[PDB]
């Protein structure tokens, strides 16, 4: 719980400003309304709903960032708006159901950290018909072709491939390596040329979810491709929208959108898979939950002409950034 | 433990040129002796032990990096000379006595990450007029002028300082902002010409040495000023000695030698200090430890002949990388 931290989830204007931009437009999802903030991050969240005429925001509240935000609602002349409570949903308790959940959950891939599921269970403070924000998230998925990060793996792993770095013979280890390189999604952002065909979407609606959901969470795909190429993986991204009474407004972290500190994730193959334009490759994204905050990723995905084939683990809880 | 980490490590040719040179060039301490490799950083020091004729060389090494070492021993043909023992020294038990100790414990500023008292713990399994390599270290200590560097990071803290921030007032928090900012050291390589004045030495003897002990250090420090102007921090590195039977051999981490993966270190002061060539700045730099894994460093700087003061806080758990 750093400054620099928060102080660099505010600098995103994308994430900071469309929040506000949801909240604002949607008044009447505010004024006088009970508001419980379960994310922050930015710790700037409970503000904004103040600033749209909430009558009392309940926020926790991590163990940080309890004591920011206690500052800074001192500061801003607003304890008998808001009300902070240091810890977490599951272990905290609220006097009063809320018409309105508000936070920022969203990591790589939009579930990475795992942080909404936290999310999710907060709707047991939530009155019937209330609603979060964000409302939905969107993930979408597409193949890419890009030749030169995959080999970029193989000039790193091949590192281990000397019989005599200072006398010692790394080879055994080459394998070792390569698996592991290829294990982590890759964190960075890319020209949308790369896509090889139109992208699939998967929709969580935060509103009807159990938290449970978001233990397994499988996508099936079946692209239909645009190019002719070498398929290299899977790029993801995310959207979610903030629907309110008067506005539904959207946060996209798009390659085709202005860029954010979620950059967009690819998760490789470690084989390609040739497809035509007009072939279908086919197959599942599976996200097994793990014991590290973070997700198992499983990729199978077959060329329905060829019948090539792909079967691939990635970790997220080891990206490699750029 | 991830190959990668390791990979990171031995690419690091000053590093692992000099740690071979200091072995190979001081056989007649491994040939027929028997070595602790406590590191072990990359696995790669038992073979050197190896390279210079060790009867057998126990490896206490971490999980998994155990696996990726002994790979490379029966790869290697050395299953008979380079024993893996899983686990930790303060845990494990060695069947023998041994004749050397050799390590990779340095961190930044040397003591970072507290791996010295690991290193100092396996004296437990040293010989009576047993060696330790490296055997002592030292580090260095010299005032700095740096202009940039100082705004650049009071321009950052300045961001707390914000009257209405998407209408929020963040002022307050300035100040806490700043002191986080200005407790972080900068890793950094630099010119030797912002250095005011000669370095200063602490010496700390690795063969008497007790883990004790390393959990306070003391350093005391007495410029004598060469240039006039404004002093902005501390620039801090180590030089760390092979002391073998044949020959002596450094690994300088001194921003007048080449590089290594450690840079070097920064403290700058919330203030800088005015001191004119010919004057003494005198003080003292505190390193006390803290659970789990870092130092809590307060450095107490003042100019003997005004004599204004600066007393600073800094925190190793950081820090800021470039
Ligand atoms: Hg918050
Ligand atoms: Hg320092």
């Amino acid at each position: 719980g750093y400054l620099s931290q928060q102080q660099n989830m505010m600098q995103d204007y994308v994430r900071t400003g469309t929040y506000q931009r949801a909240i604002l437009q949607n008044h009447t999802d505010f004024k006088d309304k009970i508001v419980l903030d379960v994310g922050c991050g930015s710790g700037i969240l409970s503000f904004f709903a103040a600033q749209a005429g909430a009558r009392k925001i309940y926020a926790v509240e991590a163990s940080t960032m309890a004591q920011h935000a206690e500052v800074l609602v001192k500061s801003n002349n607003l304890t008998d708006r808001i009300v902070v409570i240091p810890g977490k949903v599951e272990e905290v308790s609220l006097p009063e159901q809320v018409d309105i959940i508000i936070s920022e959950p969203m990591g790589y891939m939009l579930f990475n950290e795992r942080m909404l599921e936290s999310y999710l269970h907060a709707k047991k403070y939530l009155k019937p018909s209330g609603n979060m924000f964000p409302t939905i998230g969107d993930v979408h998925l597409a193949p890419f072709t890009d030749e030169q990060l995959y080999m970029e793996q193989f000039t790193k792993a091949n590192f281990w491939y000397q019989p005599s770095f200072h006398g010692v013979d790394l080879s055994a280890l080459r394998g070792a390596a390569v698996d592991e390189y290829f294990r982590q999604p890759v964190v960075d952002t890319f020209d949308i040329r790369i896509l090889m065909a139109k992208s699939v979407k998967y929709t969580v609606n935060f509103l009807e979810a159990k938290e449970g959901d978001l233990h397994r969470i499988e996508i099936p795909f079946k692209f239909h491709m645009l190019h002719s190429g070498l398929v290299h993986g899977l790029a993801f991204w995310f959207d979610v929208a903030f629907i309110g009474s008067i506005m539904t407004v959207w946060l996209s972290t798009a390659p085709t959108e202005p860029l954010t500190h979620w950059y967009q994730v690819r998760c490789l193959f470690q084989s390609p898979l040739f497809a035509k334009a007009g072939d279908t490759l086919s197959g599942t994204c599976l996200l097994i939950a793990n014991k590290r905050q973070s997700y198992d990723i499983s990729i199978v995905a077959q060329v329905d002409q060829t019948g090539s084939k792909s079967s691939n683990l990635l970790d997220l809880k080891n990206p490699f950034f750029r």
